[PDB]
């Protein structure tokens, strides 16, 4: 069942979505439920990071945005970049 | 809260699974297609091993009233 794909909490992006999308074309649903599956399910299960990420994106982001932009999770930059926001929200409050 | 974020509890009733399930599916923002995929779909799959595997026992077009006392 596509409901079973999550992301590992290490899983590159790319990988996930691979698995995700070779047990989607599997599940029997129309394109309308497929289509919520990519936009809605696709992020759900996503890591918690790639998830806030995801989420930041907001509506209607595509594939390839989704993808780019979940690339660096788990690499020191991206941590580095969590670190300067959070100092940035601390200091804008 | 997502709708996705709605699964049986190893000991949880299934009438209060399904209140849960539905409570957090009248606020869910999708389609009406969609939301019939998640009442034939969705709410067997939230559902705990034993009750699915009862309710997948069922077969298809099993109404509400009989998930619910097939997991009584």
């Amino acid at each position: 069942s596509i409901l079973d794909i999550r992301q590992g909490p290490k899983e590159p992006f790319r990988d996930y979505v691979d698995r995700f999308y070779k047990t989607l074309r599997a599940e029997q649903a129309s394109q309308e439920v497929k289509n919520w599956m990519t936009e809605t399910l696709l992020v759900q299960n996503a890591n918690p990071d790639c998830k806030t990420i995801l989420k930041a994106l907001g509506p209607g982001a595509t594939l390839e945005e989704m993808m780019t932009a979940c690339q660096g999770v788990g690499g020191p930059g991206h941590k580095a970049r969590v670190l300067a926001e959070a100092m940035s929200q601390v200091t804008n409050t």
